[PDB]
């Protein structure tokens, strides 16, 4: 790992860094960068709804070709989707000899999304928590963990200057991990698909209709499988397993320990394998992209399926009686 | 449903409140019920590990069966397994005739563990947030919402007994509602097990695993199935499904939709239906009762197998780095 005594603060000192994009990583990156002594720029389009906001923080806001041809480094963080044509009409016809393209997630590079030309560096920093918490913890003189990666390094120092960035939003006072975009982004959408976004939801879900199907009320049942699950994922994140299952009651932790390897099995194991076999091959991002080509037909009609799955109707009632949420 | 309205604040006012045990709970019944007016003792033994928070909140203690006996009502909080030997030796004949016995949840008088007496009250009162947050609310004037049940009710006041006792610890500002020892017992004990402190840790457990065999590190793995878990189920508790979809990104939300159901599918139901008959039939608590009767000793085990997974190794390592947790 890659501390503060790892990094040179004067080399991103010395370049001008456009960030394109100002979502939460976009505007936790581009405020920090500039309490560092970083000359910075944001890359939005003219119509940008974000536009005000940049301005209103005392941040220069241009176009992303005009910050491209301006910028020694461009770090890309507009969504997932959209980096590709904004790197084939914005970026890469002002990119120059030596610059250093860099992006917080190692999909579009990756995966042949985005294809870089030889002539310039091209790296990853990504912080392992969301823009607002990287911001806080800079600003408290902290930071939040990040990954970094070098992809291409035609003038040998791209590494030296990912850390430097780095460092200028915080990174390296808690601590850098060197990998690579294939594992940053495979091991990214393998959890977002097995876990995040995917298995614990449908997990939820199977649990919740059980107990409706057997009869028990739709509000115990979302009480028990949904709202309870914040305490036990907050102990895990704080402590682990073992500080969760320290936690609760032994009749929960024991029933864990029965239950959980009854209803995760070695079948279910298997099927991750095939997702992440799906990943690897390229096979799920061409059909994201085929999807958002066409519309994102596909994507929709599953957003409202799951919106108005039966546990959306009972939580809304409930939660509208939570004067904390 | 009942509200502040519908309950009666001088009933519980008139009792005598012993609360038998403590635990993370143990705050937001005593203290909320002291500063709604009502006399609290609270009963322990001499050597438990919760006597010092009691006493530094000036509360006074004693044996089990010393409050019991001064007691009106008595509201068991200790342990579930340690219960049915409290109330044996402790309570049963220490409760007059007229008194009233109280539960948060309704696990042992549902699978009669304890039997009581005819001529008491039985009841439940079980806030739906962490003991922490049920005190937090009511100190700022609000609530948090609460079940309730009156299992049985000799002198035909025991809902109103209960919702005086739900007011007093700020329930009924935020909505009563009325189940069932059985239901909420039941629920409860099917969600800790398929979703809660089962499924879910299973889920992540195996799809570190399927990483790090992968030959992915085991740093990344880490992040993408156990610590960005957190923001996924704060957003889930806040806004439902709906929210954290909305709130992630594209490639996150499509992934999620076409693989959630491919790892969480009909045959995990189906094993959750199996799971939900060991509750409701009672050979679970049955095989919980037995183990802790011979010493924890499977208990322990499990516990000790579940400690020493991986995912346990580098999330020491990782949490290290995190000042803010
Ligand atoms: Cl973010
Ligand atoms: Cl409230
Ligand atoms: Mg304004
Ligand atoms: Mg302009
Ligand atoms: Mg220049
Ligand atoms: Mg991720
Ligand atoms: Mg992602
Ligand atoms: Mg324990
Ligand atoms: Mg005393
Ligand atoms: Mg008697
Ligand atoms: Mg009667
Ligand atoms: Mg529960
Ligand atoms: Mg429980
Ligand atoms: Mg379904
Ligand atoms: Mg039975
Ligand atoms: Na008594």
């Amino acid at each position: 790992m890659f501390y503060d005594d790892d990094a040179d603060l004067s080399i991103i000192q010395g370049r001008k860094v456009g960030v394109i994009g100002y979502g939460s990583q976009g505007h936790a990156h581009s405020l920090s960068l500039r309490d560092s002594g970083v000359q910075v720029r944001v890359g939005l389009k003219q119509g940008s709804r974000s536009r005000p906001k940049v301005e209103e923080q005392g941040l220069d806001v241009d176009t992303p070709a005009e910050v491209a041809k301006w910028a020694d480094v461009v770090m890309v963080l507009a969504p997932d989707t959209a980096q590709a044509e904004i790197f084939a009409g914005d970026i890469e016809p002002n990119l120059k000899p030596g610059d250093a393209l860099f992006f917080g997630h190692g999909l579009n590079v990756h995966f042949g999304l985005i294809k870089p030309p030889a002539d310039v560096a091209v790296a990853m920093v990504a912080p392992k928590g969301p823009g607002h918490l990287v911001r806080r913890q800079f600003v408290d003189g902290k930071g939040v963990p990040c990954l970094v990666a070098v992809e291409q390094d035609p003038r040998g120092d791209g590494l030296a200057l990912a850390l430097s960035y780095a460092k200028a939003i915080g990174g390296t006072r808690a601590g850098v991990i060197k990998t690579t975009f294939k594992d940053e982004t495979e091991t990214d959408l393998f959890g977002e698909q097995t876990v995040l976004c995917g298995g614990t939801e449908e997990l939820v879900k199977a649990g919740f209709e059980v107990m409706v199907e057997a009869g028990y009320p739709a509000e115990l049942a979302y009480f028990e499988v949904l709202h309870e699950l914040k305490l036990i994922v907050d102990l895990m994140y704080e402590g682990g397993l073992a500080r969760m299952y320290y936690s609760v009651s032994d009749t929960a932790e024991f029933g864990g320990y029965l239950s959980g390897p009854r209803v995760i099995d070695a079948g279910t194991k298997e099927r991750m394998r095939d997702i992440l076999r799906e990943i690897q091959d390229g096979s799920f991002v061409h059909k994201l992209v085929a999807d958002v080509e066409g519309g994102n037909k596909q994507l929709e009609e599953l957003r409202r399926q799951n919106a108005e799955h039966p546990i959306e109707v009972v939580g809304k009632k409930l939660r509208d009686l939570m004067s904390w949420v």
